[PDB]
């Protein structure tokens, strides 16, 4: 296929009308287009560099350069922030060096805390023109026609470097008539939009495949879960707050990547994007969520085998705009402290449910259990005197606790009256059972195993939504009890 | 007296209301009752004013509001809102407040005859040039000397080119738009969705709202996605409507239709999509196309967007999505008196935003294929067949006169499989004939030959702890009706779903349900 010299020589003969770019001699030429006259002499890209050509990228649209503009530094932000504003009241596209600098200096000094602002302008009024946005002919023209992508860009900006948005920011600057109601209402995408594959989302809005954790062409984080099996979603019970495993594949997670960027989005207390494919179906952007608290947690990785992982607990909330924010999100942060709360302690691998054991090494007795009991009570005593107790300080739920019961019950009913129940297994090897509190967490109840039981569907909907629910909480509560002190003598 | 007042009236304009208060309604300027009465006498008094012919006024509603009031009494009202869209682009613009007929006539009748679909707009400009006034929107000057029609509400053509009246905007509101854009933008984007919701090219400007709102016109709308309250009463504080389940219109007239979750084991959503099985409005005998009915057929047949809310079980209302009605069925349901009863069944599907161009194509197909036209299924079944309505039964039917329904199942669903066009409605909506067979035929007990037990005992509701589901998921090309159906316990239900051996009891279920179902055909 080497022939495309041909197709290259014919395009040069006739013209761009007659005839990713591909280079040749100083010259470009549209990759598919050449690969297709070449076969008269999808996959085309990867034809072209087999024969000997080296294939360049189209020029970055605005939105992905104006994203690209990241910390390695509110100098350029501040700068393009003004640019659009300029060019928002039809101000000239180019404009000396004499007026940018004491126009730009005083918002310099009051929003880029940068002490000398004239000196300020100095660094971005040159480091911008390598950042391919110092304005340029294309986008001046861009912003003029079409005052979304001026709101867009702007609102990108103001979400990463100005979130917290403060007054006198629109205007000092040229954007209060643009932004008005809402700065973050020019985002894209749009809350509930879908998509098949995430390969469909990648291409409508960048990024990369890869990972759970990743910024999009705006700059702008992003979170995506997808739900495993059925019965199984990140929604911590009781609540529309999320438990967001993180970042790392197969072993001890750590912070970097992913991780990395969530603990510096958790600092500055910054909301971010949280995709969701629920079991069998679509992605879609459903919620902007802020981190609330992180954890350490047992799991298993990719290779099967238990690991260390970070629990982002994320708070949904409508927008990026603080004001926006619900106060039991307002609350829970400031109440977060930034720091790690970590997982073994009352919480062996198993302990909990996915690694089965004999156990092999007869070390541990499965009536300790005890050793989880106690740990579920010192955490229980720790939470009953919180002041003020986040939401999820409250329904967040201890493993330990849940490990105790799951130790006690051995893959069986716990309530007395049970019609009956199969010893089958899912396809994942887990009991049909379910874990539950008799008395629920949110009416006050403790999380620890006395004020739980292990019950199979049937006594579950029976205890939840049943008739008599009243007695059987009675008489569950008591038989928790019971089974509990069983275990301690 | 009269004159004296409009004299009194002429004083405060010419020294302004800071300056009468160191010393009614009438320009679209209000003035102090009291003390407009006082100084036309020495230079209650209510009823004075009142017998001279001044309407007397509370202070208004908000502009939101009002310009939300603004609502229809192929369809010609588009007058109205032509005129304030264009009043909005001229205050945004810093034109000024009033301006005379003569311009504003032959400024708006272009606008009137392309997007108000009028022929002469010249006359179009008439209407709402005066009925606007009494939407407490507009005002009119040199009101007296113009000539009505003989109908009521418009001006003479003959009258106003005459008189040439400086009319525009109210006094406040001109303020407002010109020192707040945002509501401006809000305004123009509510009149934008009730009409004008296929935005056509280019609206924004002609009108010169298009620096205003060219990016997305629905972005200044509010509440916004995932704003969530706990009353009813909360969000009517917020955005007003009234407590109606509705369709009820909030403050900016734009549709909104609350679900509120009953108990813990149902939401709205149609199964296996996301798409929702909204209940009518009407709350207790045979539902009728009127109020909030009335209004979702009405958005039905131009294909408009409405506000979905909804409240989890034991959880906090949230306006969640945007939707649009996709089809529309009559079917049995239970009032609020509890007793059955005709309910019509508006299945929605959900959208990003109002704007078209942002619709995926599941929903542009389903509602081309709608035909916007009521689908009885009240025919297939009885009240009897529902699991709501307790009973003995009979004389009418014994039990096993299920045969009827599955027959009703059997002829749905072969009209069904020559669909060639199937929308996700016609797939996934479920059959309540179908349904209702397994119910007779199970009899409260779980279907499963290998079932580990399961109990008697019923739900606070009254139904009892089961479930009729697909043995060959209509997902995956199985038939919806009776003999493809089980009725399960929570517990085999589970081994169905997510068991270990899930693919022999499919098996297992797929033959028994045949079996029963033949057991009661002899
Ligand atoms: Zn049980
Ligand atoms: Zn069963």
């Amino acid at each position: 296929r080497a022939g495309i010299l041909q197709a290259i020589a014919e395009h040069d003969r006739i013209g761009p009308e007659a005839f990713y770019f591909l280079e040749h001699e100083g010259r470009l030429y549209d990759s598919k287009a050449i690969a297709g006259v070449a076969h008269m002499y999808k996959h085309a890209v990867a034809w072209l560099r087999r024969e000997g050509f080296t294939i360049r990228e189209a020029p970055k649209t605005f939105h992905r350069r104006v994203g690209d503009v990241r910390p390695a530094a509110l100098h350029r932000p501040v700068l393009l922030l003004w640019a659009i504003g300029q060019a928002v009241a039809r101000a000239p596209r180019l404009q000396p060096w004499s007026t940018t600098r004491d126009a730009v200096a005083p918002l310099m000094e009051k929003y880029g805390q940068v002490e000398d602002g004239v000196d300020g302008v100095r660094y971005p009024f040159w480091a911008l023109v390598r950042d391919d946005l110092w304005l340029r002919e294309d986008d001046y023209n861009l912003l003029r026609s079409q005052p979304e992508a001026a709101a867009s860009a702007a609102a990108g900006l103001i979400a990463r470097y100005f979130h917290l948005l403060p007054a006198g920011l629109l205007e000092d600057f040229g954007l209060h008539e643009l932004l008005a109601g809402r700065w973050p209402d020019a985002l894209r995408p749009l809350l509930g939009e879908t998509f098949k594959d995430r390969d469909a989302i990648w291409r409508a809005y960048g990024g990369q495949k890869m990972a759970g954790i990743g910024c999009l062409a705006d700059g702008i984080l992003s979170a995506f879960s997808d739900d495993k099996g059925p019965y199984a979603d990140g929604r911590i019970p009781d609540t529309t707050w999320i438990a967001y495993v993180g970042d790392g594949l197969s072993g001890d997670q750590k912070l970097t990547d992913g991780n990395e960027l969530m603990a510096e989005h958790q600092a500055v207390g910054r909301a971010l994007r949280y995709w969701h494919k629920p079991f069998q179906g679509q992605w879609s952007f459903e919620t902007w969520a802020v981190i609330v608290q992180r954890r350490l947690r047992w799991g298993l990785g990719e290779d099967k085998l238990p690991r260390r992982e970070f629990l982002w607990v994320l708070a949904p909330v409508p927008s990026p705009e603080r004001e926006t924010w619900p106060p039991e999100v307002l609350e829970a942060l400031e109440a977060d402290t930034g720091e790690l709360h970590d997982d073994t302690g009352d919480y062996r691998p198993s302990d909990l449910a996915l690694t089965p054991g004999a156990p092999d090494g007869t070390e541990s007795d499965d009536e300790a259990y005890r050793r989880l009991a106690q740990k579920a009570e010192a955490n229980a005593e720790r939470r009953g005197q919180l002041k003020k107790p986040t939401v999820a300080d409250k329904y967040v739920r201890d493993p330990s606790a849940r490990g105790a019961v799951l130790k006690r019950c051995q893959k069986r009913c716990e309530n007395p009256e049970c019609a009956g129940h199969p010893t089958e297994l899912t396809k994942a090897g887990l009991p049909i059972l379910q874990v539950d509190h008799v008395n629920d967490l949110a009416k006050g109840g403790p999380d620890v195993p006395w004020n739980m039981i292990a019950l199979c569907p049937n006594c579950h909907a029976l205890k939840t939504y049943g008739a008599n629910k009243v007695r059987l909480q009675r008489l569950l509560a008591a038989t928790a009890r019971r089974l509990h002190e069983e275990k301690l003598q």
